[PDB]
């Protein structure tokens, strides 16, 4: 269902909200252009998916309903849960982001929010 390659095409608000959550700088320059391939292998409800930004690999996985262990981008990895709001929607909290992936057809658009910052990434499937 949510398996494939895909490229980013947009985002909204990459830099304001990496420096909100702790980004390094000198990463924050580099990838703010890089138009990040992610990969996603869907077995059921058991998930794996990577992401990569150059040089920058994260590998993350999990089963919807189960807690996980996602490793987020500053490298720190938190413990919480990903649900299905639907086939085509999955969703999730950590460290007091909100967590909105969504696939129309071959285009996964992500939403992470934390307070007023909405960091919106729209993927195409490659
Ligand atoms: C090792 C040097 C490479 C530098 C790469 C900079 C990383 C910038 C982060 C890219 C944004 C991707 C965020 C992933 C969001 C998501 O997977 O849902
Ligand atoms: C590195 C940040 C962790 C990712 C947060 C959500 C994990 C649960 C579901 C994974 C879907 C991520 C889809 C990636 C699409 C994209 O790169 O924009």
């Amino acid at each position: 269902s949510f398996s494939g390659k895909y490229q980013l095409q947009s985002q909204e608000n990459f830099e304001a909200f990496m420096k909100a959550i702790g980004l390094p700088e000198e990463l924050i320059q580099k990838g703010k252009d890089i138009k990040g391939v992610s990969e996603i292998v869907q077995n059921g409800k058991h998930f794996k998916f990577t992401i990569t930004a150059g040089s920058k690999v994260i590998q993350n996985e999990f089963t919807v309903g189960e807690e996980c262990e996602l490793e987020t981008m500053t490298g720190e990895k938190v413990k919480t849960v990903v649900q299905l709001e639907g086939d085509n929607k999955l969703v999730t909290t950590f460290k007091n982001i909100k967590s909105v992936t969504e696939l129309n057809g071959d285009i996964i658009t992500n939403t992470m929010t934390l307070g007023d910052i909405v960091f919106k990434r729209i993927s195409k499937r490659i």
